[PDB]
DNA sequence: CGTTTAAGCGGTTGCTAGAGCTGTCTACGACCAATTGAGCGGCCTCGGCACCGGGATTCTCCAGGGCGGCCGCGAAAAGGG
């Protein structure tokens, strides 16, 4: 995730696109909600109906 | 300890049960008065068990009649002087 993971400060990102599923969104919402996302793409949006 | 499997969580999709609210009404139960008949106590009487007097029935005992054994006793046959 982090370009500088050993630093104690605000760590910048290293990746560009993160592919995930719904289960790990509901499992790791605390570790993924504190990221300033620029774009979001949700496949099979009828699950979000 | 290795492996499988089913619990846990999230999700669909419609209908129905049930809680809550508002409204109406009707049968049902509280209430009261008059009444009376079912419950509690006593009083009287019979069914059955028991007590007492009287009469019929069977078992035990005392006395009479007959028979056996003794007690010397006494008439009689045989021996002796």
């Amino acid at each position: 995730f982090y370009t500088n993971p050993r630093a104690k400060g605000k760590k910048t990102m290293k990746f560009n696109v993160l592919l995930t599923t719904y289960e790990y969104i509901l499992k790791d919402r605390a570790e993924l909600g504190s990221i300033k996302w620029q774009f979001m793409a949700v496949d099979e949006a009828h699950r979000l109906k």
